[PDB]
C-alpha cells in the first residue's frame, strides 16, 4: 500500500464519471468500480479524458476521488488525471490529489507554443520535486501534437525518481519499441503502459507492462485476460483475446470517447447514458452497433 504500489501490472481502467440529472451519480459509480475490482483490474485512473475531467468541477473531483479511495480501500492504486496547460493549474490539482490520499497522478505534456524536449523534461522535473505522489507521464501526440521522445522519457526515468512510468499513447511501433527499450535501460522497473487498447498486445510483446484502458470499463475480464495470458507465456491465447476484442475495441471509438463507452455501460445497466456538453449521447447507429458488438462479445 504505497511507493512500489503505483507500479501496477496489466490493466488500469480509465474509468468514466457517471452523471444523473446534472449531478455525480456515485451510486452507479460504485457499481462500476466493483465490476472493475471483481474482474482483476489492477489500477484505476480517475478523471482522465474518459472521465470527462474538463466538465467536472473542483468539488465534484474531490467527492469522486474520495469515494473511489473508500471503495478500493487500498486494494489497488488510484491515479488521478491532473495535467493541464500551465504548471500552475497542474501542481494545484496534484496537491488536491495528494491531500485526498490518491496514490499517483497522470500528467499530460504541456501543449502551448512549441514545447521542446528540454521544456517537457523541465515540466515533469518541477512537478516531481513538489510532490511525493507517483507521477505518470502521459504522451498523447495524436491529441496534443506533442511527442515525448523515447530518449526524453529515459532522461525522466533516470533523473526523476518519483515518475513511475509512462502512459504511451503514441501508437507507432517504432516509438513503442524504443520507449520500452530505452526507459528500462535507464531504470529497470520504469513502467511502460499502452495508452491505446489496440496496441496493448504489441506493447506487451515489446517488453511493456500493461495498459491504461478505455475498453476495460465495459470488458474488464477480457482486457485482464489478454495481459494475464501474455505474462504466462501463452501468446496464442493472449492473441486470441486481442483478436476477439477487435470489434469492441473499434466500436468504442466510432464517436469521441467517452460517448460510446457510456452508451455501452448504459446498455449493460451500469449507468445513465448522460454526458456533459459539448459531449452528447451516442447516435442510434452507434447504439445499435454497440448492441450487436456487446451481444457477440457475450457482455449483453
Amino acid at each position: 500500500g504505497i511507493d512500489p504500489f503505483t507500479m501496477f501490472r496489466g490493466v488500469g481502467t480509465a474509468i468514466v464519471t457517471p452523471f444523473k440529472n446534472g449531478e455525480l451519480d456515485l451510486e452507479s459509480y460504485e457499481r462500476l468500480v466493483r465490476y472493475q475490482l471483481e474482474n482483476g483490474v489492477n489500477a484505476l485512473i480517475v478523471l482522465g479524458t474518459t472521465g470527462e475531467s474538463p466538465t467536472v468541477n473542483e468539488d465534484e473531483r474531490e467527492k469522486l476521488v474520495s469515494r473511489t479511495l473508500e471503495i478500493v480501500d487500498g486494494k489497488i492504486p488510484v491515479i488521478v488525471g491532473a495535467g493541464t496547460n500551465s504548471t500552475e493549474k497542474t501542481l494545484k490539482l496534484v496537491k488536491q490529489a495528494e491531500k485526498l490520499g490518491a496514490n499517483g497522478v497522470l500528467v499530460v505534456t504541456p501543449y502551448y507554443n512549441k514545447p521542446t524536449q528540454e521544456g517537457l523534461y523541465q515540466h515533469y522535473k518541477y512537478i516531481s520535486e513538489r510532490t511525493d505522489l507517483g507521477i505518470v507521464v502521459y504522451n498523447v501526440p495524436g491529441r496534443t501534437g506533442v511527442n515525448v521522445l523515447p530518449e526524453t522519457a529515459a532522461r525522466i526515468a533516470a533523473d526523476l525518481k518519483n515518475v513511475v512510468g509512462i502512459k504511451e499513447a503514441n501508437p507507432a511501433a517504432a516509438q513503442i519499441d524504443r520507449t520500452v527499450s530505452l526507459t528500462k535501460q535507464a531504470r529497470s522497473d520504469f513502467m511502460v503502459w499502452s495508452g491505446n487498447d489496440d496496441r496493448t498486445f504489441y506493447l506487451l510483446c515489446a517488453g511493456g507492462d500493461g495498459v491504461i484502458s478505455v475498453v476495460s470499463n465495459v470488458a474488464p475480464k477480457q482486457m485482464v485476460e489478454l495481459c494475464a495470458e501474455y505474462f504466462s507465456g501463452n501468446l496464442e491465447k493472449s492473441r486470441e483475446v486481442h483478436r476477439k476484442l477487435r470489434p469492441l475495441m473499434k466500436a468504442l471509438f466510432v464517436e469521441t470517447n467517452p460517448i460510446p463507452v457510456k452508451a455501452a455501460l448504459n446498455l449493460m445497466g451500469f449507468i445513465e447514458n448522460e454526458l456533459r456538453l459539448p459531449l452528447v449521447p451516442a447516435s442510434e447507429k452507434t447504439v445499435e452497433l454497440l448492441r450487436n458488438v456487446l451481444k457477440e462479445s457475450g457482455l449483453l
